[PDB]
């Protein structure tokens, strides 16, 4: 809605930083509305969502199980890794490790299941055999998130991310009972209470995965929908801001509430 788009606009006024954004039917794949959709954005934890599919795409075919037990060590951990940290004697589960890395966004999660894949090179490859030849994952957590002006590695684009997304949550890409999985552990996000779902009523269906980063980077990929049920994409990047953390969810939850209100 051109409401959402004026919002958007006075998002990057108030971050003084580019803002990145689509709107996608999710039954069509329709564009609805966009501001920057071809423009490189640091991914950050939005990631963790892909990686997930990669490991998904293994488990149905026959090279994955959600069931496998997985044991690390101090030096494994990364910074913010709050599940991670408490299995140091008895591991985790890949079922486990995805559900750390999109519902906490732990950093250690997303290590140990690059490592299931061979690294970011593997996702980089996952994501091109399925024809999106934009989004690419260079580094591991933390670095990742650095968010160098005109650096290409860990980025994707807008439109790139939601068409992804969507080929991932309901496309023939994953089985029903992954696509359902993935789904299930976006829907369970804890820690993008204040971004879209801050402005999302009673009722209404979220499944997100939210990222920060260095540079005032912040982000969030959602399937949301009224009668609690997804219907549409939202894909929010911002990075360069140096607004607080408050500021940068204030301008994404309000980003929200005017997509909300035109829906």
């Amino acid at each position: 809605h051109p409401e959402t788009l004026v919002k958007v606009k006075d998002a990057e006024d108030q971050l003084g930083a580019r803002v990145g954004y689509i709107e996608l039917d999710l039954n069509s794949g329709k564009i609805l509305e966009s501001f920057r959709p071809e423009e490189r954005f640091p991914m950050m934890s939005t990631f963790k969502v892909l990686l997930c599919g990669a490991v998904l795409s293994r488990i149905d075919a026959g090279q994955e199980q959600l069931g496998r037990r997985i044991h690390y060590s101090q030096n494994d951990l990364v910074e913010y890794s709050p599940v991670t940290e408490k299995h140091l004697t008895d591991g985790m589960t890949v079922r486990e490790l995805c559900s750390a890395a999109i519902t906490m966004s732990d950093n250690t999660a997303a290590n140990l299941l690059l490592t299931t894949i061979g690294g970011p090179k593997e996702l980089t490859a996952f994501l091109h055999n399925m024809g999106d030849h934009v989004t690419r994952l260079d580094r591991w957590e933390p670095e990742l998130n650095e968010a160098i002006p005109n650096d290409e590695r860990d980025t994707t684009m807008p439109a790139a991310m939601a068409t992804t997304l969507r080929k991932l949550l309901t496309g023939e890409l994953l089985t029903l009972a992954s696509r359902q999985q993935l789904i299930d552990w976006m829907e369970a996000d804890k820690v993008a209470g204040p971004l879209l779902r801050s402005a999302l009523p009673a009722g209404w269906f979220i499944a997100d995965k939210s990222g920060a980063g260095e540079r005032g980077s912040r982000g969030i990929i959602a399937a949301l929908g009224p009668d609690g049920k997804p219907s549409r994409i939202v894909v929010i990047y911002t990075t360069g801001s140096q607004a607080t953390m408050d500021e940068r969810n204030r301008q994404i939850a309000e980003i929200g509430a005017s997509l909300i209100k035109h829906w």
